[PDB]
């Protein structure tokens, strides 16, 4: 149905984020014990190590443009890097638990985190000021993201909502700033993940409920479309295909599962004896994926 053509893989202690360069070979991949690589995986190289957390860093993210990408914790730091200079230029304090998510705007200078201690946080990595604190999930948020087009946010949380957000007062000055547009509600128990589509206007949630749900929606109202069904542990992390009409999720059953985007049925299941999946990404523009799990990472094509 479809066959993983790996061209990368990293053995290493459990890898719990990993991240595309945009134009360049690379990866990113922070690890539970607290440090991040970067690999090129054209070479099958290390270039680089940073050390900067103490404990798992599980946000981990290239800006589209600058030297820089940027690292979340569990001491509850949000650090900014140079990779040119290969320093750590500073660390934005606020959060009060763990970071779960961080990455950066497409277009303003700014960085989004969310943590177990309950909030949304959007920073300014010109400043370095927090411009914005997204409070109103009662529960640890698990993932946040910036929808590429529109001055939205949608955040999931293990109080079981997964919430869109409006930033566009936050935008506008260049709490009023946001303001929450939906509470999705749908899963039974606590959601890890959530994303958009890159060109749609469709949203993936997935959680400890072991369901991957597509939701669709306009300026006004969104609904839920349809459920994944088949996971049978927690569903770690989801995304789109950009270029296919897929939908993938990974999960602690050891899973990478490929779904119909039209009809949510299982197209491929990929499996690891051992090894538990935390995290998938797709690159920006190739045909191109990587998974986090507990050997490492490892990059691949789908066919």
């Amino acid at each position: 149905s479809m066959e993983m053509l790996t061209k990368f893989e990293s053995r290493s202690s459990r890898a719990k984020g990993v991240a595309f360069h945009p134009t360049q070979p690379w990866i990113l991949t922070s690890l539970h014990n607290g440090r991040i690589q970067l690999w090129d995986y054209r070479m099958g190289t290390l270039l680089d190590r940073f050390d900067g957390h103490d404990g798992p860093v599980r946000g981990i993210a290239f800006h589209p443009t600058q030297p820089l990408f940027v690292s979340g914790g569990d001491d509850y730091k949000v650090n900014v890097w140079n990779y040119k200079s290969r320093k750590l230029l500073f660390s934005l304090c606020g959060h009060m638990d763990y970071v779960r998510v961080c990455t950066f705007h497409h277009e303003y200078p700014w960085i989004l985190s969310c943590s177990d201690d309950q909030t949304i946080r959007i920073w300014n990595w010109q400043s370095r000021n927090c411009i914005a604190i997204l409070t109103g999930h009662s529960h640890y948020v698990m993932c946040a993201a910036f929808h590429p087009s529109e001055d939205l946010i949608v955040s999931a949380s293990l109080d079981q909502t997964v919430r869109v957000w409006d930033i566009s007062g936050l935008r506008m000055k260049n709490s009023t700033d946001a303001i929450v547009k939906f509470v999705l509600e749908g899963h039974d128990r606590g959601v890890n993940w959530c994303a958009f589509h890159p060109t749609l206007p469709l949203i993936l949630s997935a959680g400890d409920d072991r369901l991957v749900k597509l939701w669709r929606m306009t300026a006004s109202k969104a609904w839920e479309v349809d459920t994944c069904r088949g996971h049978f542990n927690n569903v770690s992390c989801c995304l789109f295909h950009p270029h296919q009409e897929l939908i993938l999720s990974a999960s602690e059953d050891k899973t990478i599962r490929v779904w119909d985007l039209n009809r949510r049925t299982a197209v491929q299941t990929f499996r690891r004896d051992n090894d538990r999946f935390w995290f998938i990404t797709v690159h920006p523009k190739l045909n191109l994926f990587a998974a986090a799990h507990d050997s490492g990472v490892m990059v691949f094509k789908l066919e």
